[PDB]
RNA sequence: AGCCCUAGCACAGGUGCUGCAUGGCCGUCGUCAGCUCGUGCCGUGAGGUGUUGGGUUAAGUCCCGCAACGAGCGCAACCCCCGC
């Protein structure tokens, strides 16, 4: 069930803010805007999903990254609808790269789940009370989907590679293959498996992402509903 | 044997010089909000980033941001005096 779904309103997006590297994956410039060829979207989408399968079934790990308004919450869903880690709030420099050291923050996060419910729940010099228990805040805020990552991922799934270029560059440095939902800002050449689509339309992001998580579960049996994600659409 | 007295021998002694050979301890900028490290990222490189920025503080005090994430010597606190 694809075909026209994307053609809902999730074809073409950005306008003359382009990157001529994307000249291939475009149909026409109607009414001032760029409109992306969907035949080609599919051509790529298969190969891309086919990648997902082959490493999904092998029991891989995809690191999901979306931070635009229009993604964000739709990432902490489908990622968690998959047990797959995600970055949602802000991409920290060296997440893949300085990983060992960024991890030390998770090493130190879950020292607080301990003292969440412990003899240290309503005691200790109680200015420390809030500050320690408001330190977990920064921690829970940024490392929500990141705590699961215990080893470097086998892939990264991105929704805007020119927004998330800092992550991508980290990937490729580590040869971690880059998967991305990407439109006419983004430089294809450094996106390994490409889903030429729409970095912005909240509909588009979901239509694609959710369905890609579907294969991640289909490759381990037990698919469900249209999935807990239909946004505050209006 | 110990120890004392005279003639000898090693050695004692020196507030004699060198703070520009030094230890130690002090003074000083200055109780000023600073000075750095680890890993990553940038740069052929010295280096940079971090520590720049906005709000806030007695304070690099916190906050919000951010290719950085943290850490040490600082600041503050743990000590003493005075107030109930």
């Amino acid at each position: 069930v694809k075909e026209l779904l994307e053609a809902g309103v999730h074809f073409g997006h950005e306008r003359k803010r382009w990157n001529p590297k994307f000249a291939r994956y475009i149909y026409a410039e109607r009414n001032g805007i760029h409109i992306i060829d969907l035949q080609k979207t599919m051509e790529e989408l298969e190969r891309t999903f086919r990648f997902i399968e082959d490493l999904a079934m092998r029991g891989g790990t995809i690191l999901f990254v979306g931070t635009k308004k229009q993604a964000q919450d739709i990432v902490r869903m489908e990622a968690e609808r998959a047990g797959m880690p995600y970055v949602n709030q802000r991409w920290l420099g060296g997440m893949l790269t300085n990983f060992k050291t960024i991890s030390q923050r998770v090493h130190r996060l879950e020292e607080l789940e301990a003292l969440f419910a412990s003899p240290e729940i309503e005691e200790r010099p109680k200015k420390e009370q809030v500050r320690l228990k408001h330190e977990l805040e920064r921690l829970q805020k940024y490392l929500s989907g990141f705590r699961l990552l215990k080893r470097l991922p086998d892939a990264i799934f991105v929704v805007d590679p020119t927004k998330e270029a800092i992550a991508v560059r980290e990937a490729r440095k580590l040869f971690i293959p880059v998967i991305a939902l990407a439109d006419t800002d983004s430089d294809p050449d450094l996106v390994d498996y490409i889903i030429p689509g729409n970095d912005d339309a909240i509909r588009s992001i979901q239509l694609i992402l959710s369905r890609a998580v579907d294969l991640i579960i289909q490759a381990r049996g037990g698919v469900v509903e249209p999935s807990p994600s239909y946004a505050l659409v209006q």
